[PDB]
């Protein structure tokens, strides 16, 4: 249930169209090998939790300004939403983790 964000715009609906559901942004890039590495996990996670939680992949290279927004230098950078809230954020390939913050937020 991953959905990769063509620009600011469409990253706007997807976050209103969550409504008050958690919302995981994977801030990746296609030549970094931490942010492969996890996908898996996360893909899991979001498949595990769809009821609960949206997870959108925002590819730095191709959503510049997006990146820029949410003021991203390592990667991957897993930023947490709900309700317009930016509830955490940590970077890093780490499942651990990422597990325990989705569940800490639902």
């Amino acid at each position: 249930m991953v959905y990769q964000v063509k620009d600011k715009a469409d990253l706007d609906g997807q976050l209103t169209k969550a409504s008050g559901k958690l919302v995981v942004l994977d801030f990746f890039a296609t030549w970094c090998g931490p942010c492969k590495m996890i996908s898996p996990k996360l893909v899991e996670l979001s498949t595990q939790f769809a009821d609960n939680v949206v997870v959108l992949k925002v590819d730095v290279d191709e959503c510049e300004d997006i990146a820029m927004e949410y003021n991203i230098s390592s990667m991957p950078t897993f930023v947490f939403l709900k309700n317009g809230v930016k509830v955490e954020e940590f970077a890093g390939a780490n499942a651990k983790r990422l597990e325990d913050v989705i569940k800490a937020n639902i």
